[PDB]
């Protein structure tokens, strides 16, 4: 299956680029598996704030790429 160590490491690395806790959490949340929707569909649902949205989408994108490169 997908390399979970790698996924965790890359998401940790990205989260470190955000200054504050809420965008870090948004990143982690975007990185969680979702079998039914793409990153664009998922982030379209989130309205917490623009930095949160950016983090969610970027981390979603990173995670899903690692999942598909299994």
């Amino acid at each position: 299956g997908a390399n979970l160590h790698l996924l965790r490491q890359k998401i940790e690395e990205q989260a470190a680029k955000y200054k504050h806790s809420v965008p870090k959490k948004c990143c982690y949340d975007g990185a969680r598996v979702n079998f039914y929707e793409t990153c664009e569909e998922r982030v379209a649902r989130v309205t917490i704030g623009p930095l949160c949205i950016r983090a969610f989408n970027e981390c979603c994108t990173i995670a899903n790429k690692i999942r598909k490169e299994s």
